[PDB]
């Protein structure tokens, strides 16, 4: 007998990991072929979900633990022969106080950050890597976390764009209301 879980998660640290290496400048990546077609106006559109939120977060998170954040990415130095152990390590002591939306999302940059480092330093290689082992603490570390909070359906209503104008409506209403009280 055995049992895994969804892949959702890991297309987080792909779209993320992108976006913080692209802010960064780099990139990189490739082309292919499959089959579709089209026919009503092509443009930019977005959405509004986790994608959207996990980013704002992340750039958020370092804006205000701009120290909590660096000083994190100091205490683990990916390379080469670095055991995927040294890294659920780091990581385990930054999620030993229970575990919480902002931790998650201030983890995630974690990551983000290893991989500037990698390309920084001509290893690029590694981004593969540290992609893969978080995944794999996500589905271990995470996963029954996530799924006992309402998933991510709730993160997105609480600490997200569509929720964070959400939020307003009804200030600027309340407001109205004492005011003509
Ligand atoms: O913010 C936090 N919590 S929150 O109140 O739930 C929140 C606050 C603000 C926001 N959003 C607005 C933007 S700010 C933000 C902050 C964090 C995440 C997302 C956004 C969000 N959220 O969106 O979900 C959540 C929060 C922020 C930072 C940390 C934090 C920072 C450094 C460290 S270093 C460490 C272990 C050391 C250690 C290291 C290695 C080895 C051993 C030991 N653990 C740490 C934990 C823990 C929690």
């Amino acid at each position: 007998m055995s049992m895994a879980m969804s892949q959702s998660n890991r297309e987080l640290v792909v779209d993320f990991l992108s976006y913080k290496l692209s802010q960064k400048g780099y990139s990189w990546s490739q082309f292919s072929d499959v089959e579709e077609n089209r026919t009503e106006a092509p443009e930019g559109t977005e959405s509004e979900a986790v994608k959207q939120a996990l980013r704002e977060a992340g750039d958020e998170f370092e804006l205000r633990y701009r120290r909590a954040f660096s000083d994190l990415t100091s205490q683990l130095h990916i390379t080469p022969g670095t055991a995927y152990q040294s890294f659920e390590q780091v990581v385990n002591e930054l999620f030993r106080d229970g575990v919480n939306w902002g931790r998650i999302v201030a983890f995630f940059s974690f990551g983000g950050a290893l991989c500037v480092e990698s390309v920084d330093k001509e290893m690029q290689v590694l981004v593969s890597r540290i992609a893969a082992w978080m995944a794999t603490y996500l589905n271990d570390h995470l996963e029954p976390w996530i799924q006992e909070n309402g998933g991510w359906d709730t993160f997105v209503e609480l600490y997200g764009n569509n929720a964070a104008a959400e939020s307003r409506k009804g200030q600027e209403r309340l407001e109205h209301h004492h005011h003509h009280h």
